[PDB]
């Protein structure tokens, strides 16, 4: 197992060709696994660094994880700046020992594709006249929990305030350091920033941060999110540039019977003029496509089975790696999801909601890599074929879903959803998402204060 440090998910066609070669040539699985933190994973490496190094990549003692960045912003121009700043925060933070691991992101409203609430440090971009002017800082998100341990909990990030662009690295560093010092010294389950903030208090942590930075935060600047999904298909970029976002189930890239997904990608990488971007949804964007080249690029993806139509539901569903490679797995995730979404699609069609979607995620074990804890409907692995069903999150990802049922099987899970999806389909209001309806209809109480009311 090895994972590369790829800030913002941006990788070159040249780098893509090198890892494709390594994937198939020197690993047991021969696949390329796009992760939900905008990077890739090789499984079963039987040198990796010399090849990484040769193409300019490094595989991060260091508790710093991959820094994310909105991959395909509605205002296409803001990306490059947001991206330059994701790459700087990532280099500035490179080695102070952190009690636990730290996750950071650069978010471009109104897209929360990078699921900011699962992260320790979040820089939410504020722009004027197509120009970034600063960042709204959000601190304290974290999803991991322990089955039956009411002292562990998932938490959403808290707003600290606004700060001008010039004070970005000083803040990122003070946050990191106040965590480094204030993180719990005994146990590692209470180390997380979400825990420290709850122990000292958000204002207390905030002041140390201001004190350490040498600044005083400004009031939070207006921002809202409209979704967390990728823009599957083509979108107009900047100038004559076009963007093709390819859906990749579980982000597992491999050639399949009649579906040369991996070869399709190498063939695309050979002709593509710009680079690629790995999304926070385990998909891939072919960036910087001149209008002239669209026919060429699309034909290849069409050929390889990379543009195969799937329902909106499957486009908005995600699962962690889990079995067979994860030694912490309790129940399948990646290998369970396709079949499960088939079963879900059927139920959505049964209720006249086929054109709709529910943010549905499957996490293998309670560590939470599948981000089911920010899902409208989450599945939390407990045992072989057994999961805890959570409900009540929203489309944008600012609400943690309370456990609705515990230790049940797929058939039991399916029956519970058949029932409620039906309810929602006949009783929801105008454009009312699933999680919201389950909170409005009394199906489940909402988690209003994580550290205190998540658990029943
Ligand atoms: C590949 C990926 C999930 C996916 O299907 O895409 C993944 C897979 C694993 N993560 Fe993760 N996590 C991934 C995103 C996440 C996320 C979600 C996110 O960051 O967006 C979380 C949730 C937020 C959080 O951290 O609170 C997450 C929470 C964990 C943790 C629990 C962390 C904690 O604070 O307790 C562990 C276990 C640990 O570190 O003790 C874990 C451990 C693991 C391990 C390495 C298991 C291990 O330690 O042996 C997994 C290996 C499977 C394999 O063989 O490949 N992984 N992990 C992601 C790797 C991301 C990356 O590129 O760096
Ligand atoms: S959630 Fe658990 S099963 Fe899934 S990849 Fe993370 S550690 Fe493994
Ligand atoms: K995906």
């Amino acid at each position: 197992l090895l994972r590369c440090r790829l800030p913002g998910g941006v990788i070159t066609t040249k780098q893509w060709q090198a890892i494709d070669k390594f994937a198939g040539e020197n690993t047991i699985y021969g696949s390329i696994r796009l992760t939900n933190r905008q990077t890739f994973q090789f499984h079963g490496i039987l040198p990796v660094h010399q090849m990484l190094h040769s193409v300019g990549l490094d595989a991060l003692n260091d508790m710093n994880r991959n820094v994310l960045c909105t991959s395909n912003p509605y205002e296409s121009q803001l990306h490059a700046e947001a991206y330059e700043w994701a790459k700087k925060i990532s280099e500035h933070l490179l080695p102070t020992y952190l009690p636990r691991k730290f996750k950071t992101t650069v978010v471009i409203p109104p897209q929360n594709d990078i699921d900011l609430h699962a992260n320790d440090m979040n820089f939410v971009a504020i722009a004027e006249n197509g120009k970034l002017v600063g960042f709204n800082l959000l601190v304290g998100g974290g999803l991991s929990i322990e089955h039956g341990n009411k002292k562990t909990y998932a938490r959403t990030a808290s707003e600290f305030g606004y700060l001008p662009l010039e004070h970005t690295l000083a803040v990122a560093e003070a946050v990191v350091t106040t965590q480094r010092d204030w993180g719990n010294r005994t146990d590692r389950k209470n180390a997380k920033t979400k825990y420290t903030l709850e122990r000292v208090g958000v204002e207390t942590f905030k002041a140390e941060v201001e004190r350490r930075a040498g600044i005083k935060f400004e009031p939070i600047r207006p921002y809202e999110f409209t979704g967390r999904g990728d823009r599957i298909g083509w979108v107009k970029g900047i100038d004559d540039n076009w963007h093709l976002t390819l859906f990749i189930e579980n982000g597992r890239i491999l050639d399949y019977p009649a579906r040369p997904l991996k070869t399709g990608l190498l063939e695309i990488a050979k002709i593509h003029k710009g680079d690629f971007r790995i999304t926070a949804n385990q998909n891939l964007i072919i960036a910087g496509v001149p209008e002239s080249e669209k026919a060429k690029i699309e034909k290849i993806a069409k050929e390889s089975g990379l543009m195969n139509a799937v329902t909106p539901q499957r486009e908005n569903s995600m699962a962690c790696v889990s079995f067979p490679t994860c030694p912490l797995a309790m129940a399948e995730a990646e290998r369970f999801l396709p079949s499960f979404i088939d079963n879900i699609d059927n139920l959505m069609a049964k209720h006249g909601v086929s054109d709709e979607h529910i943010v549905m995620r499957v996490t293998g074990c309670p560590n939470g890599c599948g981000r089911a804890m920010l899902a409208e409907v989450g599945l939390v692995g407990k045992a072989p074929g057994r999961y805890n069903l959570h409900l009540g999150g929203n489309r944008i990802g600012t609400r943690i879903p309370r456990m609705y049922k515990e230790n049940i099987t797929e058939p039991e899970i399916l029956a519970s959803l058949d029932e409620l999806i039906g309810r929602w389909a006949k009783e929801r209001e105008a454009g009312e998402g699933f999680g919201d309806f389950t909170v409005r209809a009394g199906i489940i109480r909402p988690v209003l204060d994580p550290a205190r009311d998540l658990w029943d």
